[PDB]
């Protein structure tokens, strides 16, 4: 069911009108307009169910921004979010990206890390060949509770081990587990597969398990995108095309080169990532941690975008990225707006929700670099 | 008006009866009580003027975290989130803290950096040592646009110069104003003095002003906090407190030891701050940049956190990060509740704001270390 | 009282001449000059009260260089020294300077760090946040014992704390207080205020304060200076001044690329600097060690200069670096020639005497530059 992710007349129209838009479009009955359309989809009880202490909700505004194209196919975005001129960036630039044929994406697996860090080793790094030596068999003994993820495709795929011998508290070892989490943010399944093999860790290595604990440095489940415009494209009553592609590109580099604009920069580009990630329920601390972390991987801190002028002198940008978001647990079943969010997008797996956010941050940032560009 | 910051059989009640208790204790009127135990608080109208493509809003549970103390004075904290447990570990924590006097804060001053971007020059260096040459000058006109702001107190206070001498975009000149905003988050006004500077710094350096905008890397405006913990109140039925003081200890020089352990250690930070952050109406996206960008100015990610054992055996824990937090625009005015949670709160400085803030996050970042230490 | 401080055929005056020219330009009477004319101006008795074991004096020879104009003002510097071709150097240097002006100069403020080291804290990171929590206590507690100084509009004015954690020696925490001297060089005051709050730091902290001293990394007391030439005021008979101008470029490029050559590229600027640092009864090792030290803040030991090309082809110089000196104490104030040095050079606050000094150090190295440039 292919639609058309363009909003004609939206900033016109007021929110009732938006909605017949959206529901008429993305196929909604009469009962999801219906809660969207009056306060309190969430229930109290259900709220009292999620968190301690509830004594209420707080509302962020909720909207759709429009026009993006994701791997040839339209999408309309949820977003929750307070700040002004957000939503309209991130249209705008969607917008604009259709002409070379919006936006191609593309991920890693949907691997997550679990640590299993043991401390009281004398040997530590026997104690990691020990570990590396019996990997299938910790590899099955993780698998060993998750027949459903297995089933699935999913499980944990392979265990790496570092060692840091020189630390104030003695030496460490730190297990991996590198588990296909499927559809799942994935927290839970590996950290009790941390938890499992934690004892056969012990006997192996004659030490004692501490952290049983996933990584929010999702390294190695990444989402990325790509996009492309022309001067034409990009020419305003005063810049040529050419001119906003350069200084698209000098500001770009800006942030390439010192941490006070990058940190700048990657804010603006989770002010489009996070209110997908808010409005389909999902954690949003994890995906800021993830994101800022990888981005001083290098050992220093920068941009987790890149904007370049292609040989025909087109502007294309590029973002990439840890991106663990899910579609099954959390926020994400018990919400109801989480549910219809992820039914507006059409997605059916976790890694299009990822590709989708990545997207959506790599068109803000260009929205706020290209409005730095054009005064 | 002192208050008592407990929340006693808060795990019992239902939202109306702890509702009733938040409005007696901290003197809501009738009106405000209302406003919190109806959905609605938001008007549709109020966040059709917030954002752009607005079709209802989205809620998140709110909460109160309860024996925060704070200088000694109690504080009630609203939190809107929606992941279970991190209200109740930072209630737990607040209250095993108060044996030994609960929080102790400090910041720097409300300082924000405002970049001025300078490209096309030949000789950066001497370009920068004009700009140095006329500080005052162009100090007096970055305040020449804020008298509100100066009769206050704050105003900008001084300018910094860094050259960027080799990139791929040519030479780079960054002016920095520094800005004192009082209680403002204060974009919009250190981004306009940029504004107003940038003429006379094209005349002084023969350059081309490109940016002129706010960097979220706020280093010169911290929040510290310090708590203190005795072996006998961290005691259990399965480990004697001198144990868990040392399990503490240990998972966090594993953070500092270790990237993909201190993303999720600050994860775990950002799990209290951000609530607070989002409950009064305060840019989350800006706070996390800070954080974690914050958190590799070393050369290396790191814990925003430290833990140690006093020479009595106490723990002791300390946070300081950027805090870039503010009362007085935004959707901290516009939204009812935001209001609202200032309020409850009784702060009336953006710098208590940030203060009560990290208090949290130091709080919720033990009462994961200390979860993860029992089991 | 506006001065020429051109020095007309001094190269065939003989001293007598000299002098007599200098006390008509400058305003010397009759007892002035005789002090300079006649061997002894420093008294046995005097000189047998400023340092231990005197047996006699040791003369440097001493001279005025030429041309000088800092900030529009003409300025005859006293230098002295034993090594040939300096004085000469600095004086055509400052005579080619003046067709675009002279120097250009600045400073920072007068400020001087006090360094406060406790030992022995088993908490390091809390004890730096409780002396952080305490800082106005404290910088009024510096402030206490020096009413003159505040009264002059100097005095503590903020303090920062760092901890370096992993010494052979245990944690150690170094408190810095930061402290405006006015026309000071500022040991004694800032030395004492290290002591004023030892005690109280220690009460703070639970540790022992140990060393209570200056720094001389005095990085915070920075002079400042940049100068222009063009081509035609630096052609040769053999030299194009195009040609000049690049050859001096690349010589400063080698400088900046190796510090093989940039340790003798800074002693050549050492060489204007600490002439006339000598001259003021100010301490030379002072001055050295600022300045080499400074030339290594980066991790690679560089040159305190920078020479550019600029847009329409002069030659720009800069220097940056700390400058101690003082005008109130020390020789300054014993040394019958060290007050009359200052009189010749109509200075009336310190930060005017290290504007000068790097000013002439900028000239000398040009000196060098052009010099090994035009063969
Ligand atoms: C806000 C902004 C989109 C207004 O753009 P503008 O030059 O005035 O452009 P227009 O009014 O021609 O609108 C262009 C497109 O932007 C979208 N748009 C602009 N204003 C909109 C609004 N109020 N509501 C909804 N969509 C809007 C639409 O897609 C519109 O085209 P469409 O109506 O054909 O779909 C533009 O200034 C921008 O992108 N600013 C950057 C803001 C930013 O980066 N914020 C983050 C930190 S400040
Ligand atoms: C969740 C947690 C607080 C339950 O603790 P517990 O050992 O079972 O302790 P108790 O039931 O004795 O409660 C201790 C205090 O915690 C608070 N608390 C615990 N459960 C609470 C609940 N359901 N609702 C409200 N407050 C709760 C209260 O302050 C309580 O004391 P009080 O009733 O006197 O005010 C504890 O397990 C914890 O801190 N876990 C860490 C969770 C975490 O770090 N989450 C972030 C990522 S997973
Ligand atoms: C020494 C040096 C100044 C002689 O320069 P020169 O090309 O022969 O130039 P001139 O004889 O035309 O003199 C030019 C100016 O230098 C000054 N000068 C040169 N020789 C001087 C002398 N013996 N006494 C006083 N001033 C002298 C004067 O300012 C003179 O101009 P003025 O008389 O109009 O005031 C020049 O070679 C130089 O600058 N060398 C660099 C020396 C150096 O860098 N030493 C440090 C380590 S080696
Ligand atoms: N498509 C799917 N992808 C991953 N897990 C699934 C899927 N469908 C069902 N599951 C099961 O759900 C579990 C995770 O659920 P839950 O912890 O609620 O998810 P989350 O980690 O996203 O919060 C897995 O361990 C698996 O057994
Ligand atoms: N207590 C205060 N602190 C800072 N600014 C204030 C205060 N009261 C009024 N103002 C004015 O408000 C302006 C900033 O308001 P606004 O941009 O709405 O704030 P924010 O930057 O927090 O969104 C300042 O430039 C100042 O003139
Ligand atoms: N213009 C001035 N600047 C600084 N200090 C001054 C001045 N005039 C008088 N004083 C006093 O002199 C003191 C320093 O004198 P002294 O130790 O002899 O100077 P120095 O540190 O330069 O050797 C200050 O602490 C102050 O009380």
């Amino acid at each position: 069911m292919p639609i058309d992710s363009a909003l004609p007349n939206f900033r016109s129209l007021t929110p009732e009108q938006r909605l017949s838009h959206l529901a008429r479009v993305v196929g909604l009955d009469d009962a999801e307009h219906a809660l969207l359309a009056r306060p309190g989809a969430l229930p109290l009880d259900t709220a009292n169910g999620m968190i301690e202490n509830v004594i209420g909700t707080f509302e962020l505004p909720m909207a759709v921004t429009g026009y993006f194209r994701i791997n040839d196919r339209d999408v309309i975005v949820p977003m929750a979010v307070e700040e002004p001129s957000i939503v309209a960036a991130a249209s705008y630039m969607a917008k604009l990206s259709r002409a070379a044929g919006g936006f191609r994406t593309s991920s890693s697996g949907p691997l997550m890390r679990a640590q299993v860090q043991v401390v009281g080793v004398d040997d530590p790094y026997g104690a990691r060949l020990a570990i590396l030596r019996h990997a299938a068999e910790l590899i099955a003994l993780a698998n060993s509770r998750d027949k459903v993820l297995v089933g699935l495709g999913g499980g944990c795929r392979d265990i790496e081990v570092h060692v840091f011998p020189d630390t104030p508290r003695g030496a460490m070892i730190v297990a991996h587990l590198i588990v296909d989490v499927r559809d799942a943010m994935g927290a839970n399944t590996v950290n009790t597969m941390a938890e499992t093999v934690a004892t056969r860790i012990e006997a192996i290595t004659g030490g004692q398990v501490r952290l049983r604990i996933l990584s929010n440095l999702a390294d190695l489940r990444l989402a990325r995108a790509e996009v492309r415009y022309s001067a034409a494209t990009l020419a305003t009553d005063d810049y040529a095309g050419e001119a906003v592609i350069d200084r698209v590109i000098d500001a770009y580099v800006f942030a390439a080169t010192d941490p006070y604009r990058a940190a700048t920069h990657n804010k603006g580009i989770m002010n489009g990532i996070d209110p997908v990630v808010v409005a389909t329920g999902n954690d949003w601390r994890a995906v800021e941690a993830g994101a800022h972390a990888y981005a001083s991987r290098s050992g220093r801190y920068t941009s987790l975008t890149t904007w370049e002028k292609a040989a025909n002198g087109d502007l294309v940008g590029t973002i990439e990225m840890p991106m663990p978001v899910g579609l099954v647990g959390g926020a994400t079943k018990t919400h109801p707006l989480a549910r219809l969010a992820l039914k507006i997008m059409n997605v059916t797996s976790a890694q299009e929700l990822g590709e989708i956010a990545v997207a959506v941050g790599l068109a803000q940032n260009l929205g706020a670099l290209r409005a730095l560009a054009t005064e």
